[PDB]
């Protein structure tokens, strides 16, 4: 059984909390898409259940074990909790905090203000989501963990309603690297030194967070509209940057452009990003700005 080290502490599969299979009940599917299905479950404690296909390779098995180790060793309010695992019966389960709000990309798209729902979302809701994820990112940064795929699709919401809390919910890219192809690399979220030299640092996630910020304030649009992966690669490498999302306040767009500085040394760390998000949330001219109604 492979070892995992986080914050200089070493853990093993034996450290995972094995929940007896009999204590676990599947309720409904939440989707499969990527390798494996996800179900809502009960252990009563309500959970999301990530499953490993019984028809898988040994590498799929190792990948599954590693993501279990990675998530269980985090302890922060803006990272999804692992309730435990069921690895001793098949198919194997990882048990996660149930985030009833679903993933952030789907949420933004579904919760866009509309003539039917004219006040579904406000600038403050978006700033709160941004702060939440930035807090999670700061925790990773201070513990020297590089996420490598900070993106709306990988964030989750505790609930649809106003008290929602956003958390980082998927660590599959970091898992792969820790141990694929060009076409699968999240190039639209990556800085120049990442896709060119394969150099990753904390400032890798800063750049990606800027793209997430654009996703958030665009209300769920795909980054670099109308651009392919290679077109984005050449655009960004040549200094090109995304325009502000529709109705985006200047102070918010300015955080994006700072996250996208070419030199990683010129990009803010997450402490600074959090400070700027805070300042935006205080600014009436920012939060009084109306989001577009489709
Ligand atoms: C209720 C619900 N509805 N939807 C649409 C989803 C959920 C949901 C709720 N809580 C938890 N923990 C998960 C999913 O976790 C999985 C692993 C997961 C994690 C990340 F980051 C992204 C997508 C994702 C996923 O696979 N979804 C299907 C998203």
């Amino acid at each position: 059984n492979p070892n995992y080290c986080f914050a200089g502490k070493t853990s093993s599969i034996s450290d995972l909390k094995e929940v007896p299979r009999k204590n676990i009940t599947l309720i409904r599917g939440l989707g499969h898409g990527a390798f494996g299905e996800v179900y809502e479950g009960q252990v009563p404690l309500q959970v999301a259940v990530k499953t490993l296909p019984e028809v898988c390779s040994e590498q799929d098995e190792l990948d599954f074990l590693m993501e279990a180790l990675i998530i269980s060793k985090f302890n922060h309010q803006n990272i999804v909790r692992c309730i435990g695992v069921s690895l001793q019966s098949l198919p194997r389960f990882i048990l996660l905090e149930l985030m009833a709000g679903g993933d952030l990309k789907s949420f933004l798209r579904e919760t866009r203000p509309r003539p039917s729902q004219p006040s579904s979302l406000a600038m403050l809701d978006l700033l709160h989501v941004a702060r939440d994820i930035a807090c999670g990112c700061q925790y990773l940064e201070e513990n020297h963990f590089i996420h490598r795929d900070i993106a709306a699709r990988n964030c989750l919401l505790t609930c649809p309603g106003p008290g929602r809390v956003a958390k980082i919910g998927d660590f599959g890219m970091a898992r792969d690297i820790y141990r694929g192809g060009c076409a699968m690399l999240p190039v639209k979220w990556m800085p120049p030194e990442a896709f060119m030299e394969g150099i990753f640092t904390s400032k890798t996630d800063t750049w990606s967070f800027g793209v997430l910020l654009w996703e958030i304030f665009s209300l769920g649009y795909m980054p670099y509209p109308s651009k392919s992966n290679q077109e984005v690669l050449e655009f960004v490498t040549s200094g090109g940057r995304m325009d502000p999302p529709k109705n985006c306040p200047g102070p918010v767009y300015r955080i994006m452009t700072q996250c996208w500085q070419h030199q990683p040394e010129d990009r803010p760390n997450f402490a600074i990003i959090l400070e700027r998000i805070e300042y935006c949330t205080q600014d009436p001219d920012v939060i009084n700005t109306a989001l577009p109604i489709e």
